[PDB]
DNA sequence: CCGACGACGCATCAGC
DNA sequence: GCTGATGCGGC
DNA sequence: GTCGG
């Protein structure tokens, strides 16, 4: 955290341009700036030497000698003073209250916890499980409860049936020490690419962890995807556990390495892989990485058989995934 | 200067 | 009901 | 907001 300071500021920029000004652009220009910033490895001195950094331009090398100098920007001061733009970024900590949402609210005078409260009936399901849950996932999970919950999921999809692999991906696997959720890679032989054997893939597993009490509400739920909330169980007379996001995703198992590169993430790094696959002619989903053509058409899937495949096509090095949290 | 900026699943809505 | 656009979310 | 061409 040699540039603590920066990265920080940087972020709130970025999330008051998504959040307010609803420049997704600018969002991610902020972002990048702020992850290659936390990766430099020498407490930045100037606004010049970050200027140096690929996604630093003037703007930027602007603002950080502003922060050199005085130790705080007078354009976040400001936005922090300003009720309607304080009260979008509030709301937008919510689940499911986007930028959007946030400012519709806001224009109905919704702008405070106790506003939603009292006006739950505004909301759609995404939105009230957001709000009931608002503290507890405000909270990290740390990497030991981390565990506790691989074991359980990793068991109840063995229980259901023993040709389900799952894998904990997001960053527990990356190697954090806490978590902001748990991201769960699900695979199973009946799916894949070419053919769909059995239903409700996804929908088995769902139902055995609502049925041991471990998955406790829904968010959303579809054939491949499912989003919601989870709860590891606590001892006689202790404290419950806080409320966790969840997130499962069925992938076709022939598809299995592009699914785990796409889930293990960070979301910054699979932008600039991504980016970079463009610019080498290839584009890179969770499902397979495809050739371009002289007219930039997507051609067919190119073999992989393993996440390293996928670097050596756009000449990449090889990055373990404690590496990719950018 | 200017186009491009990763890719996509699920929920919700408009329009038919 | 469907299709397509949009919001929000995931990494 | 940044950048490659
Ligand atoms: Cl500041
Ligand atoms: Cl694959
Ligand atoms: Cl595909
Ligand atoms: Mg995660
Ligand atoms: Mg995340
Ligand atoms: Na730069
Ligand atoms: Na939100
Ligand atoms: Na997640």
């Amino acid at each position: 955290t040699l540039n603590g300071g920066i990265t920080d500021m940087l972020t709130e920029l970025a999330n008051f341009e998504k959040n307010v000004s609803q420049a997704i652009h600018k969002y991610n220009a902020y972002r990048k700036a702020a992850s290659v910033i936390a990766k430099y490895p020498h407490k930045i001195k100037s606004g010049a030497e970050a200027k140096k950094l690929p996604g630093v331009g003037t703007k930027i090398a602007e603002k950080i000698d502003e922060f050199l100098a005085t130790g705080k920007l007078r354009k976040l001061e400001k936005i922090r003073q300003d009720d309607t733009s304080s009260s979008i970024n509030f709301l937008t900590r919510v689940s499911g209250i986007g930028p959007s949402a946030a400012r519709k609210f806001v224009d109905e005078g919704i702008k405070t916890l106790e506003d939603l409260r009292k006006n739950e009936d505004k909301l759609n399901h995404h939105q009230r499980i957001g709000l009931k849950y608002f503290g507890d996932f405000e909270k990290r999970i740390p990497r030991e409860e981390m565990l506790q919950m691989q074991d359980i999921v990793l068991n109840e999809v063995k229980k259901v049936d023993s040709e389900y692999i799952a894998t904990v991906c997001g960053s527990f696997r990356r190697g954090a020490e806490s978590s902001g959720d748990m991201d769960v890679l699900l695979t199973h032989p009946s799916f894949t690419s070419e053919s769909t054997k059995q239903p409700k893939l996804l929908h088995q597993v769902v139902e055995q962890l609502q049925k041991v009490h471990f998955i406790t509400d829904t968010l959303s739920k579809g054939e491949t995807k499912f989003m919601g909330v989870c709860q590891l169980p606590s001892k006689n007379d202790e404290k419950e556990y806080p409320h966790r996001r969840i997130d499962i995703r069925l992938i076709p198992k022939d598809q299995y390495y592009c699914g785990v590169l796409y889930f293990t993430g960070s979301d910054i790094f699979n932008k600039n892989m991504r980016a970079h696959a463009l610019e080498k002619g290839f584009t890179i989903n969770e499902y397979t990485i495809r050739p371009l053509g002289v007219t930039g058409v997507a051609g067919e899937p190119l073999p992989v058989d393993s996440e390293k495949d996928i670097f050596d096509y756009i000449q990449w090095k090889y990055r373990e995934p404690k590496d990719r949290s950018e």
